[PDB]
């Protein structure tokens, strides 16, 4: 018998894909969604859907594939679809709130969307594993889901595991697997201990300190992949020192990336040429920089800044208030790394551990940096991040952000339906945003997984993290 047992994350009492938020459904292989994130582009592609269309991204067409079961036998047509996507809408705010969903007519395999107002990124929506398709005319949502995964639901217990038999029918090439469980424990080190004791085949997240250890155990192998979300200096450009390129571009360059990959990492993660991760579509190709104590100097220097006795133009002292919090420990780290940078080449640097992003509405005022972090390209686009937080309206714009040409660029962008051009403007934004050097992009934190090597065949890391048990898998 072929048996994997995966061991996660994270914990949950539900198994509902509308109201889960772990994602769990979709992670275990049990449910599923209209469309993916490919992981050979990067792009937004079809999977229990065939296609789309939007002449105005207002009116919205898809074509379902003809071929999809669910796990219980029944077919999967548009009226499925339709009660699934309106069950979801009905049952979560945060999905109601974000699909935009005026209406849905259904017909055979083709469904006709119209969103409440023209929403371009509308496809890219589809994507939340929240969305994933069930059969709606199975009531135990809790503890029973009935998707179209490679997996179906054989028995749950709260708080503790699943148990997941291979479908036969599946609807893109049944699972070689004879069967998985897929159970979770919060504690990273009583992961790391299953996968050595061997009371586990794969382990989501192993501790750091101990990735040591296992690494050179014989027959396990850790892979760590690429995330989308970023570290970076987020700049605050209401303030005079940082309204120069110059003093940007060199901020930009007193923190050594690589050390930050190893030092304070520890190898967990990558550098960031950007607010994009390279394999995107989207991401502009780089000239590849030196940078550091020395760099810093020159740029300073271009700025009308010298270092006397104190770096100062005239007669001011150069210096910033770099703010950074607790929530993510690596953080406060970049902080107190950046300041003895800082003072190095003549600079002194408040570091402030201030709670919450709030503080820089209310605090406003005195702030010149914060060790920040965002997820840029949720799933496959960029369009609200960049948004968010470089138009002069957006939400998360916090740094008085207000470049008239890149404001252009996201413009054309939000009024953008094509995937291949939403592309095209998107690198534009983004080169545009490096020329201009608007932050300090630092690294991508990478997702770690470790496994029994000789057990575990073709576990792939995805990017996204949505997914990790599928048909491809074997034993
Ligand atoms: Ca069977």
């Amino acid at each position: 018998e072929k048996h994997i047992h995966f061991l996660f994350n994270v914990s949950t009492n539900s198994l509902d894909p509308h109201v889960d938020m772990t994602y769990i459904p979709v992670r275990a292989g049990i449910t599923e969604t209209l469309v993916r994130v490919d992981e050979e582009n990067v792009t937004i592609a079809p999977w229990l859907a065939e296609s789309w269309d939007s002449t105005d991204g207002q009116h919205w067409t898809i074509k379902l594939r003809e071929d999809v079961t669910f796990q219980n036998g029944k077919e999967m047509d548009a009226e499925a679809v339709k009660a699934s996507l309106e069950r979801a809408l009905d049952e979560s705010v945060a999905i109601e709130n974000a699909l935009k969903i005026d209406e849905i007519e259904a017909d055979g395999y083709t469904l006709h969307i119209t969103t409440k107002e023209p929403f371009p990124e509308f496809i890219s929506e589809l994507v939340n594993p929240n969305v994933s398709i069930i059969d709606v005319t199975e009531e135990d949502f809790t503890n029973h889901p009935v998707g179209t995964g490679p997996f179906a639901l054989e028995s749950f217990t709260p708080g503790s595991k699943l148990e997941l038999v291979r479908y036969d029918e599946y609807w893109d090439g049944a699972s070689k697997l004879d069967s998985v469980t897929f159970s979770f424990n919060e504690d990273a080190s009583a992961r790391s201990l299953a996968l050595e004791s061997g009371q586990a085949d794969i382990v989501y997240r192993p501790e750091v300190e101990s990735i040591e250890t296992l690494q050179a155990n014989e027959g396990i192998m850790v892979e760590a992949t690429e995330t989308f979300r970023t570290h970076n200096l987020t700049m605050n450009l209401d303030r005079d020192s940082l309204k120069d390129v110059n003093v940007r571009r060199a901020v930009d360059v007193l923190l050594d990336r690589q050390e930050i990959v190893d030092t304070i990492m520890l190898g967990y993660a990558e550098v960031a040429d950007g607010p994009f991760i390279p394999t995107l579509p989207f991401a502009p190709s780089y000239e590849k920089k030196e940078t550091g104590t020395d760099i810093a100097i020159q740029y300073l220097e271009e700025a009308g800044y010298t270092l006397e006795n104190q770096m100062q133009k005239d007669g001011e002292p150069l210096h910033f208030t770099v703010l950074t919090y607790g929530s993510r420990a690596e953080l406060p780290l970049i902080a107190q790394v950046f300041q003895s940078n800082a003072k190095q080449i003549g600079i002194e640097v408040e570091i402030r551990q201030i709670e919450v992003p709030e503080e820089y509405m209310a605090s406003n005022r005195d702030w010149d940096l914060i060790t920040y972090s965002n997820v840029t390209s949720p799933r496959g686009d960029a369009g609200y991040y960049l948004n968010a937080t470089y138009h002069p309206t957006g939400a998360l714009n916090f740094s008085s952000v207000n470049d008239p040409e890149l404001t252009g660029i996201i413009d054309e962008l939000n009024r953008t339906v094509d995937q291949d051009v939403r592309a095209k403007l998107t690198e534009q934004a983004a080169a545009y945003i490096d020329e201009q050097k608007i932050h300090s992009f630092l690294i991508h934190p990478s997702a770690v997984v470790a496994y029994d090597e000789n057990k575990v065949k073709n576990w792939v890391t995805t990017r996204s993290e949505y997914y990790m048990i599928t048909n491809q898998l074997d034993v």
